[PDB]
């Protein structure tokens, strides 16, 4: 190759942000006929959580993976995708996020080439004892942090912060009685052994951006830029599909091994959750306004994109 790019990624190799990174590498090397090579650095071996943004800006790495939620205030527009907005899959959230970015071109990313974006699967409640309604959450100790803790507090539950590593013992001791995370942990971290009741609240996702140093981007010939540009939407879709299938495999494994049960709360309970969490949306809108973003316009557009990628309404023909 004549062009060599380093790709920093903070989480462990086995996790979805790194898995998609490797697939992206494969497609870039193939589609450029070997003109570009990519060296990957999973698990914070080049840049980690503390220095991916600055590190990419400085060229310490050519490319890096950012979890937007870890940098409050830095992404006033794209952070909308941290909120409880009703997304029910990684695929739909990933594609909606990419579309929103492409539409708005927010200045929060002006220092970088944004190579792709994607989102986690939605956060759900996984517990030792079934949570079938909101009364079941009252006073319930659940491992959570950030916005998910805020949501639990608003629902009358008891969010507890603690390291993922300490959570198994904590669960067994009753220090927490479940966790608020995406379903892949049921298999990947064997949480299904302990938490065999999974309540699908589809609460929120975590959005990510793959960013590239502008000098590095500038250096690429036009044919290479086209390859990377074309991969933006493709990689958003690929990552979401990978993640949704990875969740599907987690759940099937857990059902086969421990007979886990999938639970949905009533429509009335789901509306109560919305009503109780509306302040988080209002907070975000004030934050957006303070940085010159039209928060209501963005939220409207997000729902339009959600329906585009998920819509459950029946065909007009049958209405
Ligand atoms: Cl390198």
């Amino acid at each position: 190759a004549d062009i060599s790019l380093s790709y920093a990624n903070f989480p462990p190799a086995k996790t979805f942000p790194c898995v998609q990174m490797e697939r992206w590498k494969q497609e870039v090397e193939k589609r450029t006929a070997g003109k570009v090579q990519v060296q990957t650095y999973p698990g914070s071996t080049l840049l980690g959580a503390k220095n991916t943004l600055r590190g990419v800006m400085q060229g310490q790495a050519d490319i890096g993976c950012v979890s937007l939620a870890y940098h409050p205030g830095v992404f006033p527009l794209s952070s909308v995708f941290e909120l409880p907005l009703g997304f029910t899959s990684s695929t739909s959230a990933s594609l909606a996020l990419w579309d929103l970015y492409t539409k708005y071109q927010p200045k929060e990313f002006k220092r970088f080439k944004v190579l792709t974006m994607f989102a986690s699967a939605p956060s759900n409640i996984m517990t030792k004892v079934p949570v079938r309604n909101l009364d079941d959450l009252k006073g319930l100790e659940v491992r959570a942090s950030g916005i998910l803790s805020k949501i639990l507090e608003s629902l009358g539950a008891t969010p507890v912060s603690m390291p993922m590593s300490a959570t198994p013992e904590a669960l067994q001791k009753g220090v927490v009685k479940g966790l608020f995370s995406s379903f892949e942990v049921l298999k990947d971290l064997n949480f299904a052994e302990i938490c065999r009741y999974e309540t699908e609240t589809n609460t929120a996702v975590y959005p990510f951006a793959i960013i590239m140093n502008m000098n590095s981007w500038n250096s690429l010939p036009d044919d290479v830029k086209k390859v990377l540009n074309d991969l933006g939407r493709e990689q958003a879709e690929w990552t979401g599909k990978y993640m949704d299938e990875h969740v599907k495999r987690s759940l099937a494994w857990a059902k086969d091994k421990y007979s886990i049960e999938m639970i949905k709360m009533s429509d009335a309970d789901m509306q109560a959750i919305k009503d109780k969490t509306l302040p988080l949306i209002e907070d975000w809108k004030e934050k957006a306004a303070a940085k010159g973003v039209d928060g209501a316009a963005v939220l409207s557009d997000v729902e339009e994109l959600r329906i585009k990628y998920e819509g459950k309404a029946e065909n007009l023909y049958f209405q």
